[PDB]
């Protein structure tokens, strides 16, 4: 049985919250993103950290639950960009998130897990066709 | 998109928070899911609603962010399942979410966007091969 869980960007609330915080810091320096995006996406950033600490205050914090709130964030950063970047391109914004995600790993543990980044690129390129962002509004 | 939007499960915090509530109640009766999963995702369920009400109290609640949180929940549910079900099947759990998703839309606004459900099937079936949950740890 897979066990002996070691340190990860989601092994504790501290590294978990540090992830999306440092992500936004790097993402704000990405050419594929705009001020309009950063304004909105940073709202989710503060939502996730406040949700994580609420779990901690409830004592419901676990590695897997923190992981689920790690990818949750990463996925909720993909459709924002995928739908409307305003001043970028399909490829550019996809690369921007990937690069920014990478940096967050170096800010937490100092190393990149790897599979994480590889799946994020797929998210951005799939949520574009999702269409539930456009909803013919 | 442009102005003049129609009814949606994220058009207001009320339906937004009811989305995961009316979802979990149905997913708890799905064959492809286990109690182990249900405990973890019900934890996230209350995390999402607590995130929404926090944004509401701050006065930062808008259809965009509510939509992003809608996906954040859908993606994490896909994640949790895609990781490992324990007592199900790769396809069965994906079908379970798909069926439960359509249900949640019918519980809130009473209508399904349509492409939303389709995209979810991919999510629940992509993170599985990634395996950034197991990582031999």
């Amino acid at each position: 049985g897979s066990g002996n869980s070691h340190t990860t960007p989601w092994t504790n609330p501290g590294l978990a919250e540090n992830f999306m915080n440092s992500f936004m810091q790097g993402l704000s320096s990405m050419p594929g993103f705009t001020a309009s995006q950063l304004d909105d996406m940073s709202t989710i950033a503060q939502s996730m950290v406040q949700s994580i600490q609420s779990l901690a205050a409830q004592g419901r914090t676990s590695p897997n639950k923190l992981q689920a709130l790690n990818m949750a964030f990463a996925s909720s950063m993909a459709e924002i960009a995928a739908s409307e970047e305003g001043g970028g391109s399909l490829s550019t914004k996809t690369s921007s998130i990937a690069s920014a995600m990478s940096n967050a790993f170096l800010q937490t543990t100092g190393v990149v897990n790897q599979p994480f980044i590889n799946e994020i690129t797929q998210l951005v390129s799939m949520f574009a066709q999702a269409g539930m962002n456009d909803v013919s509004a």
